[PDB]
Order: structure tokens, then sequence, then C-alpha cells
């Protein structure tokens, strides 16, 4: 672990000029602020404090003022515009102005369902991500316009891959800025990119998350493209979702490997599953917390629409990767590039880890394409079908009261608060589909 | 009632050059079929063959031969096609080749729960509608617009309202055909307009409002105008409603009113408003049936939200006119004019004469303003909420069996299957409601 | 008088064919709604009800039903409809679901306060009114540009005015729809025109204002021409204000003239004035109801801007007009064409009054231009300077609760109701002047 | 700005229905190697010094703001809802009140008055503040209560009961306030209250007597 006195060595070898003291509102949209080195001693105390009405879901005005204390091992020097200045950057998590850790802060939400693991014995929640986003041309008065880059496939190439060295230039930014990077490939719809990184722990891999949409989100409007990660901004081409790669760790063994089950796969695991599998009707307003990402969950576009699981199926809502050992994983397809990738894990852990005190026998693996089955063989399993909207998906976790916990109460409060705002936002509003449908027609 | 053979001489003595034939398919299109007076014999003794394939509602591809029988009854000239194409009209009723009366012809529906009225003594079912409508310019082309006739309010004057001579030249266009026509005037929203008429028989007076919407729409553009009758096509805009007056007669008695009292209003009525207010979240898919419609029904836009009913008031689910005389009504506001007429009527008396039935009691008429109640003051009130969505809606009709046998085995079992496909289309595509909300920010 | 007898038989003479029922709200803004003959006689039977929440000013939603009887003193022949559907309008009154009258009714309010001078004894309360408006040039499509029509000055010839035989036609509709014209001409600021009419009694000659308005703004567009009652459109001009010439008869005895006093004026006469001239900080919220307004008041326009008074002069706040005898009468030149007449006439007649039964000294003349009197020579004499703004005007009534005594309470407590909303609006918006001064410059 | 494409603009409210901007006042003085607001150990650790300055400026704040927010313009910033101080009141870590008391003190401890935009005279506006704030040291003057709730929230005539008042509404309304006041005139200077308060009522004319868009767009068509 890093201490106050590597910090200083980072700033005067680095020669960084700047710090940017970053963090994640309720709505997974970071913000973040700068402050001359000239202020660097005076973080680290963490003496620092802002305006904590205007982030949204945090606190209200009566009481605006929150500290903000750093976080020592995130820091990492930005490696684009470093001459004019260099620029380093330190995220952290909230507190309340008496030193108390703020219950709207995400991220002590997930450090707290985090405790929640070692009384259980385990020593890691590692996670891998692959949040999966778009690339629009940019107009003439930097806008972002409605063509795409290029109009690839699954795995192309040049002259057909127009982010070719656009996502290169992604990828060696973030090789710059300590990450272990997987792969890089174009995705199945028009437009559509991946760019795959090595898991870390939980925090890590959140911090090593929204770390990432930064990198893309500016250098994609240095090759004149905006990135996005909306869900499915094109109807009929496959949605861009962020599949959590998920595994628990006990002393250097994975507590998933074990090859003596019917798929080479643990207890611990099997378990697991069904934590999510029957309070996964629950998180869905969580992991899917955006009206678009409900028409991404919708069937044929290698995104799940029902509850069940399969081994190396993209169908359902639990894939297995044929590839197992260390690099043996959980992959749930339903998260979407617009989740907050610290609510999930805290969603989704105590979710799974519900599936380790009783572990609720999970079910058989629906080893088809689980898009194809009629209402009458989807009642046959029982397989849950996924709320049809977030109206639906709200109720159907302040039922779940195991998910409202591993969001405190702050986070679930003004979360159904906002979702319902904006849910009742867009039941209410005219947009043109009626126009054309009715308007001329009666 | 008419004659065969004063209908056939009926040619002779105003010089009619071609016949039309004309039924509603299940949704409220007026369909036609134009033929000369040389064939006038062949529709009137009903060998008249069809294809019901191609229209929405009706049989199958493999036997879809199907016949008309005209009611002579109605017959009328239209006043624009003059002495070069004079027009003569009837309204048709749909019969097999075996000829026995079609199975999910509205106007049968309509004509036989008629008679579930009569077996326990009415003799007309009246109705009058209060059909509100919105008018759009137009442009070279000769296609709709954006921008509405005029920018008015409520009952102002040319020069703030613009149909004024265009509802003069509408309305006595409906005079010479026929109707009683109480008043022509701007309704609230701009470029929305309600002319309206005296009640009538059931199915004469809904024989009597498919005149109205397709006259309204001719009549509009011969001024340059677009008439739709769209239920919600702007936003922050009163909604268009086909208001709902009603009432039952009996032995030259309006069997509502109680002569002397200072409710003037019989129990029997005070029964009808359990009847639909209980039974309302059942059949008003069918009384709204299009996802549009649902953005109308929203508070504060004189249109209800709740089932309740107060009198002189027009908040409510059903509004009391304190004007009764013999002109007692009461007034069901929760239609728009895209519902079928043949089929609302229907589908309002098979459950509201079911409150008489079985002789429920009609709740407190709740004479506040009902938007105004806490959301949950109007919980202790029992006063509960109209359904959200279409998909909230026809779940609600399907399990309802008051309305679903007011309604036909061949009318729900095709109308339930388009409305979830025409609210799948919805629920699946993507507006650009929602690149304008999420695009740029995520 | 007009009985109900006359006017069934007037219609079948001249062919008229739709009923106009026409109402005027609290604030100016005439509304109306349109019927055939065919309803003519559920008209006269006093049993036509209308929608009272969406009628700026008179109830509420939770008793919206009301009522409308009609006057048929005022019946004329709309003349621009000849021969295909001709009109005919009558100025109604509005009565309760109980026949009771509205206290909110302005017509009903004027009847009220008139009353008041049957037990001091005053036959007729003449008024001619003077309303100038301005014309503008028209676009393609109809919608109103900010050109003016002509450039002329005070009376000037053409072709210096375009809008020549506009207002000659303007005239001719008016001399079939009963009025005795006075004269015609061109105003000061360049595209205004005053057309005089000469007096009728107190609720006759608003219902002849009205009529003025409905038939310059119909007939001027129909010269591609919009016409408009703002008081001041441009700045830097000539506003148009709506001169009030009043004068009160006692038995073919104008209760003005008395040929002894200073002025050939009666004690009655000057008695009157002093009334007014203490009470005009109370009443110019009422003859002044409008923002623009106040721009009109500044000094140098000919417009009044001190409460005083002076003889044939065209700077103080009453002008009493050198011509005297039956034609002896005050002008208050407070009144702009943007105020209700009956609600002007209610306030100012209690505020006259007062000058009658106290009689309160009325001031000496102040015979100067006084415009030219700086701010010690306006508190030399003491003259009241009216009141700055909206806002002003508003607080400076509520105090005066002879004023409001004159409105009623259903109406005071809805105009001041609209007017604190209303000037709320202009004093928070960021308007292009602001910009202007303040944005390149700090 | 200009060197980077675009324009810097100070002015306190140039649309509508978003933030304005705002010279928040931070103030605090100094004894003897010492910070006069600071009570090492109290409850509040705000010196009965500093609850008297904040009596001093919040009694004479309905007439001092003409030189704070000297604009027409600045009172169209003066309303609710965008952390603007709408209401003669003060409290802590709250951003509703006219003061704000921030919650760090250590050295640091201030009271943050929060009504001033770019736009005033700061070499005037402290002078004024001086002069009529230590008037309620001098004159030992005893603060009104703090309101820790949101003020915006309270109703009509309800913040009346608890005594707060309200600030000017516009221009013409702020200057007679301080025309009336003398503890900041004579903070201000006799050759500058002369020269100021001839200058903005000119400009306070012109707004008066010029007809805006709005007036052509509400009551052109309808009226
Ligand atoms: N054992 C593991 N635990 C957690 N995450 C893992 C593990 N193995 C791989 N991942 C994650 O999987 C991601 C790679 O996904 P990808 O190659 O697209 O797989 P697939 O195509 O099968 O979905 C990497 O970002 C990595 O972090
Ligand atoms: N006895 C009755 N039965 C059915 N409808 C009636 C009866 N009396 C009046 N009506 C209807 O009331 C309606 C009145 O229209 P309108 O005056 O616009 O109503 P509203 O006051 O609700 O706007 C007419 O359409 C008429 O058909
Ligand atoms: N005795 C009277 N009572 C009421 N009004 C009068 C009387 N004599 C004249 N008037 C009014 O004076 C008006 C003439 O207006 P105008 O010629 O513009 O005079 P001025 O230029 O002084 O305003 C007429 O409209 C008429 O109604
Ligand atoms: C086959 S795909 O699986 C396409 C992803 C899809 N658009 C979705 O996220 O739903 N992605 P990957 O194999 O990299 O996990
Ligand atoms: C003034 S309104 O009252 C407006 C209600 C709206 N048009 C609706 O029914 O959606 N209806 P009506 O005048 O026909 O009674
Ligand atoms: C000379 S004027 O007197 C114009 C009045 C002024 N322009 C105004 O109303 O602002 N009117 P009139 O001669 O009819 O009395
Ligand atoms: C977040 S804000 O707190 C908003 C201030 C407000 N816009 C104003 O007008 O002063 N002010 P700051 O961060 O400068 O203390």
């Amino acid at each position: 672990k890093y201490t106050k006195e590597d910090i200083f060595r980072f700033a005067d070898e680095q020669n960084v000029k700047f710090i940017r003291l970053q963090f994640t509102d309720i709505l997974g949209i970071i913000k973040n602020v700068e402050i001359p080195v000239s202020q660097l001693k005076k973080a680290l105390d963490n003496k620092i404090m802002f305006d904590g009405s205007s982030i949204e879901g945090f606190v209200r005005i009566e009481e605006s003022d929150m500290y903000l204390f750093p976080d020592l091992d995130t820091w990492v020097v930005f490696p684009w515009t470093a001459e004019k200045g260099k620029v380093a950057r330190m995220i952290c998590d909230i507190y309340n102005p008496d030193m108390t850790p703020f219950a709207g802060d995400p991220r002590a939400n997930l450090k707290r369902v985090l405790k929640e693991m070692e009384e259980l014995g385990f020593t890691e929640f590692n996670l891998g991500p692959e949040p999966e986003f778009f690339l629009f041309k940019l107009d003439e008065n930097r806008r972002p316009t409605l063509e795409l880059n290029d109009s690839g496939g699954y795995f192309d190439l040049a002259p057909t891959d127009l982010g070719e060295n656009c996502r290169r230039d992604i990828v060696l930014e973030l090789e710059e800025m300590g990450f272990e990077i997987e792969a890089s490939h174009h995705e199945v719809a028009p437009g559509q990119h991946e760019i795959d990184f090595k898991y870390e722990d939980a925090i890590t891999a959140c911090d090593s998350i929204q770390t990432f949409k930064l990198v893309v989100k500016t250098i994609a409007r240095k090759h004149g493209l905006h990135a996005t990660f909306m869900p499915k901004p094109l109807f009929g081409v496959n949605g861009s979702g962020m599949h959590f790669n998920m595994s628990l760790f006990n002393e250097k063994g994975n507590a998933f490997f074990d090859e003596s089950g019917e798929l080479e796969l643990s207890q611990t695991a099997y378990h697991f599953l069904a934590g999510m599998l029957k309070h996964a009707r629950g998180y869905t307003a969580v992991t899917n917390p955006t009206i678009n990402s409900f028409k991404r969950l919708v069937p044929g576009y290698e995104a799940p629409c029902y509850i069940a699981w399969s081994g190396k199926n993209r169908s359902p809502l639990v894939r297995v990767p044929s590839s197992r050992g260390l690099s043996t994983r959980l992959e749930l397809r339903s998260v979407d590039p617009s989740a907050n990738p610290y609510l999930a894990m805290a969603v989704l852990l105590k979710a799974g880890l519900s599936g380790i005190k009783d572990e609720l026998t999970p079910p058989a693996p629906v080893d088809r394409n689980i898009y194809g089955m009629n209402e009458e063989e989807r009642e046959a399993t029982g397989i849950y079908d996924l709320p049809e909207s977030l109206g639906h998906a709200l109720i159907e976790l302040e039922k779940n009261e195991i998910i409202k916990d591993g969001l405190g109460e702050h986070i679930f409060e003004h979360f159904i608060e906002a979702k319902t705002i904006e849910c009742d936002m867009f039941r209410t509003a005219v947009h043109p589909w009626e126009r054309e449908q009715y308007l001329e027609i009666y």
C-alpha cells in the first residue's frame, strides 16, 4: 500500500502540475475537481470540501458542505496533455462534515457490503468488466451526429473498422495508466467496440471501470468521434452491454474452481448462481438503471431476456466460459455500461452471497438458445421473465429487501425517488413514434 | 323504419349516380366500396361479396369471401358530390357465406347487446358524444405538419380563432346530411375544436359518429387544414376526448329522472354509476385503445386520472351535468375519439347495467378537485387510479369477465393479439427522446 | 324593448343561420360560442351551459358547469357573412347552476355598481370612448410582422396613410352593426388610427366597445393587416389610449352643465372630479392593467403622468373638452384599450360617486404643461405621481377598500391573483435589453 | 477566454432558470496574530464579536444591496432555487441563507455572505460592509436567529413569524432603502453617493421606459 510519503515523490519525480480529485455520484457519473500541486498537502490532510447539494443524489441544501478524504493507492499521472501542465488524479470516498462516511457515497456502500464476505471468509471479490461502447461522428460544430464511424461487423478489419488506430490510441493511454489490457476488437453491431482488460479486486475494478470511460470519451474525441455507453442507441442492432465476470477468492485459491463437479465447477459457485437467479428480478433496476437498456434486454441481440443459465451459451442471464481454472468466472450478461459499477457489486454480492448461507439449490442449465422458446415453455421450465420496463423493474426491487439492504438506505431512497422521476418523466411525454402511427391515421 | 321499395325509387327523385356500402373494421376505420346506381338491386339483395382477408379484425385467407347486407335506414347523400357524381350512402352489417351474420361484426355486437337492456325494459340506449379534434396546417405537398391552424383558447374569437369559418362550413355540411348540431366552437388547446350534437339511439348515434369523423376529415382540407382525431398529438395541452353522455329510456321517461328530488337521479341511475365505476379498470383498454391515449389520461388536462365521480365537475371520471330535465345524463369522460363506437357502448353497457343486475352502490361523489388529492389522501377515500400503460390496461381487460363477454369471442381474440404487437413495437423501438437524454451523457 | 317574440321573428326575416352567444371574461378577452338557428330557442330559454373553469377568472373546476342568459337588446346581424351562413350575436350574462347570477360576472358587477346612482338620483351615465389602435403589416403565411402599414402623422392624407380605406371599411361594418360613428382619422404615432363613436349608456357603450374591436381586428386582417390595441408596441412613440368621455344625466339634464361655475360646469360636475383625483392612485391598476401600459404613462407623448386636471389641456389626468352643453363632459386619459371596460366603469363610478356624497373639494386646474414642471414643482401643488409600475399599482389599490368594493370580492380576489403571478412573470424574466447593456460591458 | 476562443461574462444572470454567477464574500478580522471569529473551545467557535458582526450586516442588509447588486440584472438573480440568497437570514453549512457559515474553522474561520455578484464595486462594497458591520460590534448589536432550514420552502407569510423579511425586489426598491441609510452613506462618501444615485436612476429609468420584446410577445396578439 501507498502512504502519504510516497505521494510527495510522485508529484516531484513525475513533475506533475495538478491533481484531479475525482469521485462518482449515485447515477454513475464521474465528477472531479482540479487543484494546483500547491494544495497537494491539504487534500492529503483530508481537509477538502465541496457543495454536496449539487451532486445528484448526495445531501440536501440545509447541510450542503461535505468532506473529501483522498485515497492514495489510486494515484495515476495523466499521459495526455502533460507538457501544458502534467496532470495527476487521486479518487476517493466522501465523508459528511463530522468525519463520518457518507451513506450516499456508493464507494463506501461497496466497502460496507465487502465486509460481509470476510465473516464468510473470502479474500477478493474479483470482477472482469467488458464495457461495450459505440462511436459517432462529430459534426462541423463538434456536436455528435446520428452517423456512426464505420459499418463494421464482428472482429472486422481495415478498411471496415474506422476505429482501428482509434481504439489503439485508447489502449495506449490505458497502458500508460498501469493497465494490463486483454484484447481490442470491433463488435457485432455497426460501430460497436469492445476493449478487454484483466480483472482486479472488487473496488479496484470499479475504479478501473470509471477510469476506463474517461480514457475513451476523451481519446475518441481526439479522433473526432463521440463515444457513448447508452445501451441500445440504435434500434435493431446489438445493444452494447457491459458483461460482469466475477469470481470469489480464498487464499490464492479461486473458490469457484473444483474440477470434480459436473462442469468442473465448485459448490460456492453453483450456490452463487441461484443467489442471483432468484433475486435477478430485483436488481435489474440497479444493473439496468435506464429506460434505454430495457430496449437491449429484448431478444435476439446476444443480450439476456430471461432468468436462466448455461455453459458457454450467450443467450441466458448467466454464461459459463468454456475456459476455467484460475480464469474461472461467472458471466452476468444483463449489466450495461449505463449501470453504476459500485451499486452493482454491492447489489450483486449480497444477492450472490445470499446463496451461500442458504444456497437455494440452483436450477438446471437451459442448454439451448433461450431466445426461441415459447411462453408455453418459458413457463414449462419456470424461468422468470425479466422486467418489461423500468416501471416494473423498480417495484420488483423494493420487494427484494436483501438488495435494498446492499444499498444502505440513503442510496436506495434517493434512487427509487430519482428513477421513478425519470420513469414518470418519459411515460407522460409525447415523442414522435406516436405521431407517425396515429396522427395521420385516426 | 325504411322500406326496400321506397329507396329503389329514392334514386329517380334526386338523380343518384353512385352508392357507397361502408362498414367498420375492428379499429374504427370506416371502410367503403363505391358502386353505381346501375347495381342498386344487387347490393339491396345482399350479393355484394368482398374480401375480409385484408381487413384487420376479420377472417383468414382460407375462408375470405364475405357478404354485405345494407341497413337501408342509414341513407344520406353527400352535399358535395353535386349533380356530377351524386353519391348515395348506406352502412352494411357483415354476414358469412352461410349467411350466418358475422361473429366479429362490431355493429352486430352492439345490435346484440342492445337487447340485454330489452329483457329488463328499456326503449332506447341514448348516447351523445362531444368529440374534440385538433387541426393542423398543410404544405406545398398537401401533407400534414407540426403547426396548428391557430394558437387559440377556449371560446376565443376570430382572429384569435381561425376555424371560425372552417367549423361553420363543417357543421352545415352535416346539417344538410341530417344532424341536430348543438354547438360549434374552439376548445381549450390551440387548433382543437369541439362540434357536438343531440344524443341518439345506440347504433344510430355511433352510426352518426363515423359520419362526423369522416365529414370533419373531409371539409378540413377543403379549407387547407388537417383533421386529426388523435388523442394527444402535442404536449402540455388538453387532449381530445370523445365525451360520453348516455341515458336509458322507458315509456316516455328518462329512467334517470327523479322528478322532484334534490338529486333528480333515480336509484337505477345511481346503480349504473357503480356499474361502470367498478368495471372501469377493465374496459378502459377499449375506451382508450391506443398507446398514445394514456398520455392524455393524466392530471391537469381536464381528463380523468382516477376512478371517481362528482357533480357539475369536469375532473372526475364520471361528470354529473346539473342540467337534468329529460336531458338527465351521466357523463363518462374517459374516452378519446380513437375507441370503436360500436364497441365502447357494448363494453360500457355490458358493465354498467351489470351495476343494476347486481345492484351495486356507487362510492362517495368526491366534489373536490381530484387531482389535488395527496398521493395517499386519495388512498383513504378508496379512489384508485386508472391503468398506467396499454400494457397494464391490457392485462386488466383479459381478466375482467364482465366486459370480456360483452365483447365477443372472436372480437376479444383478434383484438388482444393486435394491441400486444401494437404495444410491442412501442416497447422495442427507441425514440429520439432517449438519445436526447442518454447519448451525450453516458 | 326587444321581446323573445320579435327575435324568433327577426331570424326568419333576414335569414340568419347561426347564433353567437358572446361574453367578456375578467380581463377584456371576448369569448363566444356558435350555434345554428336550430338551437336559438334553447338559448332564449336560458338553458345553454358552458365551461366555467376554462374561462379565465370565473370559477374552479370542482363546480365547473355554469349557465348563459342572453341579453336580447344587443341583437345585431354580423354583416360580413352575406347569404351563406348568416350570423347574429347577443351578449350574455352568467348565472350559476342555480339560475342566480355570477358575483364574478363582469357584466353583473357593472349592473350592481349602477344601482348606486338609482338611490342618489341619476338617469344615465354616458360614456364616449376613443379607442386608438395600431396597424401592422402581415407576413405571407398570415402571421403579424412588426412593420406598420404607413409612416403617417396625426390627420395626414393619402398617400401618407395606407389604411385610409382600411378605417373607411372599418367604419362601414360598424355603420350596419348599429353604430352612430363620430369621426375617423390617423393618430400621432405612425400606423395609428382613431375612430370615434358617439356615447352610449354605461352597459351599452361597453358592449359597443367590445363590438368595435371584434370588427376592427377582423376587418383589418381582411386588409392583410393586423390590428392591435397594445398601449405601446413601439418605444419612443405616442401610445394608443382609449379616452373615456363620461357624463351624468338627470331628466334630459346633463348633470354637469350649469352655466355658472368658472367654466359652465356644475357642482355635481366639479364634485365628481375630486373623487377620482385622490382615488386615481387606486384605480390605475384597473384602468391600466398591463405592464406595457406603464411604458405609455411616461411624459411627453400626450399621456397622463401625474394626477391633476386642466381645461382644453391634454397633459393632465382629466381634461374637460371646451365643448359643453349636452356636449359637457369630463375626459380621463389614464385608460388605455388594454383594460376591462365594465370593470373600469364599476371602478370609476364608486370613485366618482364618492366625489358626490363627500365631494372632497376638487383641486384647482393645473393649467400648465404638466410635463414641464420639475419634481420640485410636482411637490409644489402636491400633485400625486401616478403609480410607477403594475406592482406599485396593485398594492396602492388594495388600500382603497372602496374601489375594491366596486369590484366585488370574487372579482378582486382573482384579479390581484393573476396580475401578481403575471407581474411576477416579467420581474423575473431576462429579456434582450439586459444582455445588451451588461454582457460585453461586464 | 478570448485567447482560447470564448467570450467571458460576469453578468449575474444571462439566462433563465439556471444558477446565476455570484461573488461570495467570505470575511474575517485579525487581532494580534488571531482570527477574531475563532473561539477555540466554544460551542459554535463563533466569538461574540463574530455574532455582533453578524447582526451588523444583517440589520442593514435591506439597504446596502444597491451597492452590492447595482445592476437591474443583479435582482434577476436574487430569487430562490438557484442557490442564491433571497431573504435576510443566516445559518451554517447551508447555501439557502443570505449569510452562510462554512463548517471548517481552524484559523480559517469565516462567515460567508453570498448576495454579491461580480458586478458590484469591491473597493466600495467592503467600505459598505465594514462600516455597517462594525456598526454591529461598535453598537454591540445582537444577531437574529439561525434558520437552519432551507429558506425557499417557507410559506409566504411564514418567515414573517420567524421575523425574516425579504431583500429588495427591484433596483428602484433597493435604491430607496439606500437613500434612507446613513450608516453606509457616510461609509460611502459625499461625492460618491451623489454621482452614484444620479447614475443608476437613469439607468433604471431606461429600463422602465423602454418596451422589451416580452411585451410584444405577450400582449400584441391577444390584447
Ligand atoms: N477469472 C476471472 N475472474 C474475473 N474476471 C475475468 C476472469 N477471467 C476473465 N475475466 C474477464 O473477462 C474479460 C474478457 O472478456 P472476453 O474476452 O470478451 O470474454 P467473452 O468473449 O467470453 O465474453 C476480461 O476483461 C477479464 O477481466
Ligand atoms: N338526456 C341526454 N342523454 C344523453 N346525452 C345528452 C342528454 N342531454 C344532453 N346530452 C348531451 O350533452 C352534450 C352537451 O355538449 P356540451 O354542452 O359541449 O357539454 P359540456 O358542457 O360537457 O361541454 C351534448 O352532446 C348532448 O348530446
Ligand atoms: N356629452 C357627452 N357625453 C359623453 N361623451 C361625449 C359627449 N360629448 C362628446 N363625447 C365624446 O367625445 C368623443 C370625441 O373624441 P375626440 O374628437 O377624439 O375628442 P378629443 O380629441 O378631445 O379626445 C366622442 O367619441 C364622443 O363619444
Ligand atoms: C457476443 S458479445 O458477447 C456481444 C455483446 C452483446 N452486444 C451484449 O452485450 O448484449 N460480447 P462478448 O463475447 O465479448 O462477451
Ligand atoms: C372543456 S372540456 O370540457 C376539455 C376536456 C378534454 N378535451 C378531454 O376530454 O380530454 N370538454 P367538454 O367541453 O366537451 O365538456
Ligand atoms: C392627441 S390624442 O389626443 C393621442 C393620445 C396619446 N397619443 C396617447 O393616448 O398616448 N387623442 P385625441 O385627440 O382623440 O384626444
Ligand atoms: C455551488 S455554489 O456553492 C452556488 C452559488 C450560487 N450560484 C450563487 O449565486 O452564489 N457556490 P460556491 O461553490 O462558490 O460556494
